[PDB]
């Protein structure tokens, strides 16, 4: 029920439940959730098909919290957290909820200096690292002094002075501890949950902080199917926002969440096939995948009830792709940014418009300005995405200066150009920041993208700017063809020339690839894109 308040402002309505914001913290809430789910199946690891229970949770979780505190770790302490998609992962994050500390996830495919640029946003005390990192995270943490300690999910290092390995600290039985474990009380506006590194311009990371409130106002916030009886799949990195927040919403409603490491395409398919997975969280990537990939004719996808995607443009017309291809009833798509929690905007029964992104959850305020000016914009207007809301972040760590050019009067400026039309049902344009800047023009190129997604001789598709004197930007083309098929330059550039305004031409001319290069979280790396142009 959104409302067009005066001054053009859109309002998702007011909060109703106040479970989770009624919580004495998040660490608590979740807790008691999976405590009060008794011994039902919470967490099935999809390669080695092992189910977890809601009392192997609890149990866990409040064994690891005892031993973060005999390791000194307290309230409103920082935990470093470098794994992939686990249950360990998820006994990690839990356990440093538990004790009110905040969780700082560090992508999995980070570089030395990106590990290294990361936990010098956050400052870990301690820092959990599975095989696949421990060698980075240890040998980065030995050439940090406030880095106290290391939690080892899985393999070993020798490059780190306090390594603890996370198997014999749970079952050491000198250390007793008792069956239940109960989290301090947060100040839910100001004691930060969660550090997420976000992806930027800059190359390196900037951590935003997300609050208790933050997160309770998000867990008291797609379809009319109760999520608790729903096998949910998520290939969505954990470390990233959108995976990490779903992680614990999902695991607050009891739902059966099924999980990969990351993402792999006949890993993915056969998780669905195997475990009947009803709904599964997407990024625009795998969606295309669904959509263009003949592999997926190979599977049994009956299951498949719902689809969220989110965290990239997502088009209508691979939505309806991929409906006609598979017979998925429900495909949903949501907006957010890491700055707001979670998600600001959701498709639902009602507001489901093809290629829009919903309409704005209840506890948020929507504007769009246009950029040169504060001037508000009302309906079917394109300008700046504006939030405000109990969802938007606390401010980046150490980064005051970021935060204030971010967050004006309480408002989040995306940084993206959207609009609502007369039903208040939004539609994201694109990035700003990667306008392309051609004669003056702002050449979206997620709308080139879209159209050249249509074709169906296109595997993948991302433009981008080509450094001109005159013009200073031509839009240029990288196209990843399908296999079996015949695909020319000049095809692609009359395909965008009989289908798209004269600005969107690709003067530029096309670059064809095997692949396009992505971030865990479906955003294409534009700064790889352009230092590709040789
Ligand atoms: C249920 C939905 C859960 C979504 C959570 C993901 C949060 C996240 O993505 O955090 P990030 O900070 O990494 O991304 C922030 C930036 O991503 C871009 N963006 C995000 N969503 C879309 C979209 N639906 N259509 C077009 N663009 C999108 C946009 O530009 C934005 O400013």
């Amino acid at each position: 029920t959104s409302k067009l308040l005066p001054g053009n402002i859109v309002y998702g309505g007011p909060v109703t439940e106040r479970q989770a914001q009624d919580s004495r913290s998040l660490g608590q809430y979740i807790l008691d959730k999976y405590k009060s789910f008794g011994d039902r199946t919470v967490l099935v690891d999809a390669v080695n098909g092992v189910e977890y229970s809601a009392s192997f949770m609890h149990k866990s979780i409040v064994r690891l919290a005892y031993i973060l505190q005999k390791l000194g770790v307290k309230q409103n302490d920082v935990v470093g957290l470098s794994s992939e998609n686990s249950v360990n992962f998820a006994l990690a994050m839990f356990a440093g909820l538990a004790v009110g500390a905040t969780v700082a996830p560090l992508n999995v495919t980070y570089s030395d200096r990106e590990v290294d640029h990361a936990i010098n946003l956050s400052k870990p005390k301690i820092i959990f690292a599975s095989k696949i990192t421990i060698d980075r995270v240890a040998k980065v943490a030995s050439k940090n002094k406030f880095v106290k300690g290391i939690i080892a999910l899985s393999g070993t290092s020798k490059k780190f002075k306090n390594i603890y390995d996370l198997k014999e600290l749970m079952e050491d039985e000198k250390f007793k501890t008792q069956p239940d474990f109960t989290s301090p009380a947060a100040n839910k506006d100001e004691d930060v949950s969660l550090i997420v590194c976000s992806s930027g311009t800059t190359g390196l990371p900037k951590g935003v902080q997300l609050t208790q409130m933050n997160l309770l106002a998000t867990l008291d916030s797609p379809t009319v199917i109760p999520m608790e009886e729903v096998t949910l799949l998520t290939v969505i990195p954990w470390f990233h926002a959108f995976g990490c927040l779903t992680l614990i919403t999902t695991a607050c409603v009891g739902a059966r969440l099924v999980y990969l490491p990351k993402f792999e395409e006949k890993l993915f398919l056969s998780a669905i096939e195997k475990y009947r997975v009803m709904m599964a969280f997407m990024v625009p990537p795998l969606m295309v995948f669904l959509a263009k990939h003949p592999i997926v004719d190979k599977y049994d996808l009956s299951s498949l009830m719902v689809l969220l995607c989110g965290a990239a443009p997502l088009s209508r017309e691979t939505e309806d792709q991929i409906k006609e291809r598979i017979g998925v009833p429900f495909i949903r798509q949501g907006y957010g940014l890491s700055e707001s929690t979670l998600s600001v905007l959701v498709q639902n029964d009602e507001f489901c418009k093809p290629g829009s992104v919903g309409v704005l959850k209840v506890g948020i305020y929507a504007k769009v300005i246009d950029p040169d000016t504060g001037k508000l914009l009302g309906a079917n207007e394109r300008g700046e995405l504006c939030f405000k809301g109990d969802g938007i972040m606390k401010g980046y760590i150490g980064d005051t200066k970021s935060t204030q050019t971010a967050i004006k009067d309480g408002w989040l400026h995306t940084g993206d150009i959207g609009y609502y039309d007369d039903d208040f049902e939004f539609f994201i344009v694109d990035r700003i920041k990667e306008l392309i800047k051609y004669k003056g023009y702002q050449v979206p190129p997620a709308e080139i993208e879209a159209l050249l997604l249509t074709n169906d001789k296109i595997k993948d598709a991302a433009v981008i700017g080509k450094p001109d004197e005159e013009a200073g930007e031509l839009p240029l083309a990288f196209v990843v063809k399908q296999a079996n098929v015949q695909l020319t330059e000049n095809e692609v550039i009359q395909f965008v020339n009989d289908n798209a305004s004269p600005a969107k031409r690709l003067r530029g001319g096309v670059i064809f690839v095997d692949e396009i290069p992505k971030n865990p979280s479906g955003k294409i790396l534009r700064r790889i894109l352009r230092e590709m142009l040789k």
